[PDB]
C-alpha cells in the first residue's frame, strides 16, 4: 500500500503510512552506510528549526498564517518526538544534511497536509521547499539543527549527570575525611593523607569540568541559520536572522543568538571543536577517577584493598566484586578521546563556503555527550554512593608502613 | 507475562517471550548506557563458539549428547541470526565481555530446553552454566567471538568490497588512457599525463590496502578459546583448545588457529591493533581518492571541471564522495580508541573488549558500505569532460618545455612570459612571433610524448 | 678535568666547566633516549620557581638572607637564559620530573656557591636540597613550571601572533570588499559573495580562536607549588603556597595563583588538556584558511585562479605562472601535528595514578611544542604570503561572467542555461544571441551586486 | 666572511665556512619555524640518493664521470655524517621536501667544486641542478630518501633493540618459571599463574610486534625515484628508475625496490601509515608491559610487591622511572600515529605535500621506542627480581585455592570455608582444618598450586 511522490528527478512510491517524502525515499535507496541513523536530537532540533521559521516568516508577512499555524503544528509533533520513525535516514549522508533537511520538509509538510484535510504527497496546501524550507538553505539549517541539538543535550543531559557526581563525591569526602592512608607516587609508598582528601580531588575535577563545559555554551548557542546558502543572507528576509533566533530562544528556552558572521558559521564549526575539547577534557577526568577507584577496590587479599565496592552482578569466589561500573565508564571516556579526534579532523576540512562533515561531527559530539551523560550517571548510582573504605585494612596497611600521622597531613 | 528466572543474587523476570535469562536482565539495568547493542556480528560468533564448544566437549567426552545435540541446534539459530531479538545489551558493560557471554548462555540454554520439551527458566536440562558454558570462562570466549567475527567481517564484507571498487576502477583507468591532461603539484599546472594514469594511481591503492589487510588476518584467526580465566587453561580438558578452534574453523569455512600463547591472547589484542592499522590505512587511501575525485567533479563552470560524476538526487553535488570522506575520519577516530584501548590491559586481562570489538567492527561496516556505495553510485559512471580538459591542455603554459629543443631556452621562455602577462596561448605567442610556423607548432608541442620516459 | 659529585647513591665525576651536579650526571647516563632536551621555557620555568621560592623562604623566615639573596642571584641567570648549556636531560625521563627538577637545584646550587667563593661540588654554603629545593617537592615544583611556561609562550608568543594574523586578515577584508566572487560549496559553484566577505569569516575564526585560547588561560594560572609530596602541604611551612605564588606573579607579570585543591593539581592536569583543547580548535580553524588559500592561489590556468601569492622561492623564467603556495604547506603541517600533540596529551591527561600524574615531561612537550609552531608558522604565514596577497580580479570577473549561477524574463532561463551549458558558451551569448532579451535589459537584470546580502 | 650565492632571485650572502647555496640560504628565511631541523637519517638519506643518481647517470652515459666521481665523493661524506652541520634547514618547510633537496644538491655540488680544486658558488664544473640533481625532481627525490632513512631505522634501530628487548624478557621467563603468583582479572584476585608464564605473554607481545613491523617493510623498501614531478617519469632516462633503485639497494645493503606505480608512490605514503601502524601496535604493547610492571612493582609495603626493580637513582622505596620513560614515549607514538594518518589523507592529485611531517614522526616514534626499548631493557628489565617471599605469602592467604578442595569436600563444603576464612580474616587452611573438613596431611594433599597451572 503506498502513495506516489515526487521530486525533480521524477516520481517514487513512498509507503501510504509513513510521512516521508520522494528525497527522503530516494536517500534510504542512494545512502545504504553502517548502522547509525540521525541522532534524535537532531530530529528534534529540526523540528525546531521548522517551526522557528515558520513562526518568523509569518512575523516578517512571508507567509499565510492559514499555511503557516500548520506547519507549526506539525512541527511540534516532530519536537515532541512522536514522528521519529518518519526519519529512516542514516549519519552516512551528504556532508551539509540535505537529505535530512529535506526529510524534516517532507514530513512536516505531509503531516500539515493532513492537519489541513488535503492529500498527502500532493505538496498542496504545504509544500516542503516553498513552505516548510521557507528563507532557508540546507546549507545553515542542519548546522543550526547541530548546535541546537548540541547545546540541549550538554544542558539537560550532561552537565546534571555531572552536578549528581559531584554531589556523591562530595558526601564521600565528608564521610572519609577522619580516615587516614597512605598516599601512592610513582605507584610507591609515599606520605599520608585522607581518603577524604583522596575523593576532594576527584571532587574538585569534577566541578571544574562542569565549569569548563559552561565556559564553551556561549559558542555554541550562536546559530548559522539566515546565512541560506552561502553566508550572504540572500533570499532570507531582512530582520530574519535575528528573528528565527529569538524564536528558536524561546522554543528551546536556552539563550540562543545568531552568529555574528555567517561566513564563519558555515565554513566551519570551530565552536563544536572547541565545546568537544571540554568534553574530551571531562573524560581524561573521569577516566583518571574511575581507574584510581577500580584500583583501590582491587583484591580482596592481593590488591590495594582500600576500598569496597557494590556488588552489582552476581557472585559464586566470595569477595571477588569485578569493578564492572569502573569498566563501563573508563570504556566511555576512551571512546570520548577517539570521536574528539574524528572530531577535530572533520573541523579541519571545510571547503570555500561549507563545511560538509557536518552528519559526522553532529553524531560524534551527541555519542559523546549521551555515553558521558549516561556513564556518568551509572558510575554515581551503581558504584560511588555505595563505595564503602575497608578501614581495617587501611589502618593495617598505615601501622605496616615503613612511610613515617594526625600530624603529617597538614601544611 | 513474564517468566521467573534465577540467579545466585535471586529471582528476576523476564518477558515470557524472551529466551535470555537472570544475568542479561540484571544487565539491562546495570548498564543503562548509549545507544549501540553489541554488533550483530559479536552475537553471531559467540553463537559459532557455544557451538563449536558443544562439539569439543561431546568429542572430549564431556558432555552428554542429548544435552550437546539440542546446545548445537539452539546455537545454529543464533549463528543463523533468528535470535537477534534476544540480545538486548550495550556495547558499554563489563570490560571481559562477561555479560554477553552470559547473555548466550542463556539464550541457548533456554532454545535448548524447550527444544528438549522441558520448562524454561530452570536450568533443566539444559544449564546455562554447566553446559552451554562449559570448559569456558567469560575471559576467553568473548575475545575469541571478537576475533571471529572481526575476520568473518573483513573476509566477508570489507575484502570483496575494496575488489569491487578495484574492478570500477581499473575500467576507468583503461577508458581514460587516451586522455591527457595537466598535473597538479602543490594544487598549480604541472607537466602532463592521462586520466588514466591518474586513476592507475588510485587503483594501485585500493589493491596495495587489499594486501595490507590480508596480511594481518593470520594474527586476527589466533583464538584466545582455552586460555580460560587467566590464560593457564585450568578447567579445560586437555586438548579443548585445539579441538574448540578446529571446529571454529569448521563451521566458519576460515583457518582460525588456536593461539601459541595464551597470556598474550587475554591480556592484550595486538593483532586486533594492527589488522586496524591496515584498515586505519585504508581509510587514508580511500579519503584521498574521493577528496580528488570531489575536486576533479568541481564546477560546472568556476571549478576544476575535469569529471561529470553521476547526479543522484534532485550542477552536481559529490554526495558519495561526502559520504565515503566522512566514514574514512570515522575510521581515523575509532582508531585512536582502539590503539588506547589495546595500550590498557591490566596484568591477566584486558578489560576494554567490547569497546575494541566495537570500533573495529564499526569501521569495517562503514568502509565497506561506503566502497560499494561510491562504486556504484560514483566511480562506475564517471564522465570525462573531455572538451575542458582539451580546451585547459591547449591553454596551459606548461607545454613551452618542448619548444625549447628548436628555438632555445631564452626564446620559450620569452614566450612564456609574453603569454602570461597577455592572457594569450602559446600558439598565439609563438606562431604570431614569428619564432615558429602553425605547422611546426603542431610538429614540436607533442602532449603524447610528455607523458613517458 | 672532571670535578667529584655525591648524592644518596654514591659518588659520580661531572665535567668542570658545567654546573649540573650528581643526580643531574645520573640521569644523562640512564636516559639515552630521544633527540629532545627539556623545552628552554621549562628551563626558565624552573629558576622562576626557585627564585620565587627562596624569596618566600626568607620572608617567611626559612632561609637565611645571606643563602637566600645568592640563590636568587643564580636562579636569574637561569631565568635570562644564561645557564641553557647546564641543562643538558631529556624530555623522556621520569615521569614526574624529579631529574629536572634536580638539575635546577644542582646548577642554582653551584652557580650561588661560586658566586658566594665557596666550592662547587661541596653544597656548601648552598645545599642543593636543603636550601634551593627548600619547603617544595619534585611532585609540585615541576607541574608549577609546566604551568608557568605554558601560560608565558601562551601570553607572549601565541596570542600576539594570533593577533598579528588577525589584523592582517582584516586588511584583506577591506581591500577585497569591492571584489564580486562566486561561492563554493560542496565545492559546486554556487550565489556570490564578495572577496572581502570570504576572508571576514577567516578573520572572524582568528578572532574567535583568541577569544577561546584567553578563557583557559585562568585554569592555566593555578599552580600546585605548595602541595608538596601527595598534595597535603606536608613540609612546606604555612602560608607558602600563597606566598609562593605572589612571587612568581611578580616575577612573570602574570597573575598567578595558587591551586584552590592541591591533590587536583598534581594528580591531574587537566587544565592544561582544556586549554591545549583551545589551541587544537586554533590548528583546525588556521588548516582551513590555509586550505583555503592555498587552492583560491592555484592555477596559474587549470585552477581556481582567484588569488595571486607571493612567490618566495626562486622559478624559473620559463615557468611565469608557478608560484607554490609553500606557507599554506608550512602551515598546514603545523596544524596537523598540533593534531597529534592533542592526542597524546589527551591520553596522558587521562593515565595519572592516585596521588601523582607522571607523565608530566611529555604533556610540557607537546603543549610547548604546539605553542612554539603554531606561533611561529602563524608569524610566517602572515608576513610571508598573507599581506602580499593580490586579488585576480581580470580573472574573478571573467569567471563571475562565464558562470552559469546567475540565472535567477520569461521561464527560458533554464533554456538558456542548458543551452550554454550544451554548447560551452556565456549566459549572455544565449540570453541575447538567442533572441530572449537585449543587451541593456541583460545588463539592468543579471546584477551581483544585488545578490549579495539579505 | 661571506661567499655570494646566486639563484633566480639574484644573489644572497653565505657564510664561506658553510656549502650550502642561496636556495638553501633563502629557506632559512623563509621559513622560521619550530626547534626541529630535519632528521639526520633524512640529510644521510638525500647523501645515498645523490650517490645513487650520480653512479645511474654515468652508468646511462648522461654524466661525464669526471664530474660525477666528485660528486660521489662529496655525496659519501653526507652520507658518513661528516657533513650534518651544513643542513640547516627545518622539518617545517615546503610540503614536497624541496627545500631539503635543494640543500643536498647545493652541498654536494659546493663540496664536489672543492675537491676539483673550483670555485665554491660559481657552479662550475659540478652544478646543484643540471649535475646534482640530474633526472630528479624533489617531488619524487625527497619521498624516495624519506623511504630510505625509515627503513634503515626500523632495520638499524627499532628491530635489534626489540630483539634486545625479547631477549631479555626471555630470561626472566626461565628464572621466574618456579614462582607460583595469584592471577589478576578486573585487577580482582583470580586463579593461580607463574610469573614465568606471565613474562611469557610479554616476551610473546614483543616476539609478535617484530614480526609485525617486518611484514610491513617490503612496503617500505618500494621507491618513488624515476617519477620526476607528476609521476610519468618525463626527464629521466629509460631505466634511470630501475637503476637508481638498484645502486640505493648497493649502498645501504638493504632489498629497496622501484615502486611499480609512481603516481601511487608520489601521490601517497600509504606505506608509510601501514608500517607505522605496525610501530603504533608495537607502543601498546610495550605500554602495556610497563604499566604492568610498574604495577608489581609497587610498594615496597603498601603495594602489590611482586616485584623488585632495580634502583638507579634516588629513590625514597624504588621509583620505577624507567617504566615512566617508556610508557610515555609509547604515548607520544599514539600521537604521532594520529598526525601521520591524517597527514596521509591530505594528498592533492599527483602530489602528496606532507612529506617533512611524515618523515619526522615516524622517525620520531622509531628514534624514541628503539632507544626507550633498549634503555628499559638495561636498566630495568635484566635487572628485575622476583620477591619470593611476598609472593608465596600471598599464595597462602589467598581464597582462590577453594577450588580444589571442590571434588573432595563438595562445592558447597568449599564455599562455607571461603566465606569463613573471607569474614574472619583466616587462611584457607586455619578453616579447613579447624573446622574438620579435612585433616592438615589432607589440605597439603589437595591444595596444590603446581597442578592448578594447566589444563584440567
Amino acid at each position: 500500500s503506498t502513495r506516489t511522490e515526487t521530486d525533480t528527478f521524477g516520481p517514487i512510491e513512498v509507503a501510504s503510512d509513513r510521512y516521508w517524502g520522494a528525497q527522503a525515499q530516494r536517500s534510504l535507496g542512494n545512502f545504504k552506510i553502517g548502522w547509525e541513523k540521525q541522532p534524535l536530537a537532531i530530529v528534534r532540533a529540526l523540528g525546531i528549526v521548522k517551526q522557528a521559521a515558520a513562526r518568523a516568516n509569518m512575523a516578517l508577512g512571508r507567509l499565510d498564517p492559514a499555511i503557516g499555524d500548520a506547519i507549526v503544528k506539525a512541527a511540534q509533533e516532530v519536537i515532541d518526538g512522536k514522528l521519529d520513525e518518519h526519519f529512516p535516514l542514516v549519519v552516512w549522508q551528504t556532508g551539509s544534511g540535505t537529505q535530512s533537511n529535506m526529510n524534516a520538509n517532507e514530513v512536516v509538510s505531509n503531516r500539515a497536509i493532513e492537519l489541513l484535510g488535503g492529500v498527502m504527497g500532493s505538496k498542496k496546501p504545504v509544500h516542503p521547499n516553498d513552505h516548510v524550507n521557507m528563507s532557508q538553505s540546507s546549507n545553515d539549517t542542519y548546522p543550526t539543527a547541530m548546535h541546537i541539538a548540541c547545546a540541549e543535550r550538554v544542558i539537560h543531559d550532561l552537565l546534571p549527570a555531572l552536578k549528581h557526581l559531584h554531589k556523591a563525591l562530595e558526601e564521600k569526602v565528608k564521610a572519609f575525611d577522619h580516615i587516614i592512608k597512605i598516599g601512592r607516587t610513582h605507584t610507591q609508598d609515599a606520605t599520608p593523607l585522607t581518603l577524604g582528601q583522596e575523593f576532594s580531588g576527584y571532587a574538585a575535577q569534577v566541578a571544574s569540568s562542569i565549569k569548563r563545559i559552561e565556559m564553551t555554551l556561549p559558542g555554541l548557542c550562536e546559530l548559522a541559520q539566515g546565512g541560506t546558502a552561502v553566508g550572504t543572507g540572500l533570499n532570507a528576509p531582512v530582520g530574519f536572522a535575528e528573528k528565527v533566533a529569538e524564536e528558536i530562544a524561546a522554543i528551546t528556552g536556552i539563550g540562543f543568538t545568531s552568529a555574528p558572521n555567517k561566513f564563519e558559521a558555515l565554513a566551519a564549526h570551530d565552536s563544536m571543536v572547541f565545546s568537544h575539547g571540554a568534553i574530551n577534557a571531562t573524560a581524561a577526568a573521569l577516566f583518571k577517577i574511575a581507574n584510581d577507584i577500580r584500583f583501590l577496590g582491587s583484591g580482596p587479599r592481593s590488591g590495594l584493598g582500600e576500598l569496597s565496592l557494590p556488588e552489582n552482578e552476581p557472585g559464586s569466589m566470595p569477595g571477588k566484586v569485578n569493578p564492572t561500573q569502573c569498566e563501563a565508564l573508563t570504556q566511555v571516556c576512551v571512546q570520548v578521546f577517539g570521536n574528539h579526534a574524528a572530531l577535530t579532523f572533520a573541523g579541519s576540512q571545510g571547503h570555500f563556503e561549507l563545511n560538509v562533515y557536518n552528519p559526522l561531527m553532529a553524531y560524534n559530539f551527541l555519542q559523546s555527550v549521551q555515553l558521558l551523560a549516561d556513564a556518568a550517571i551509572s558510575f554515581t548510582d551503581n558504584c560511588v554512593v555505595g563505595i564503602e573504605a575497608r578501614e581495617d585494612n587501611i589502618k593495617a596497611a598505615l601501622d605496616r608502613s615503613l612511610m613515617l600521622p594526625e600530624t603529617m597531613i597538614g601544611p
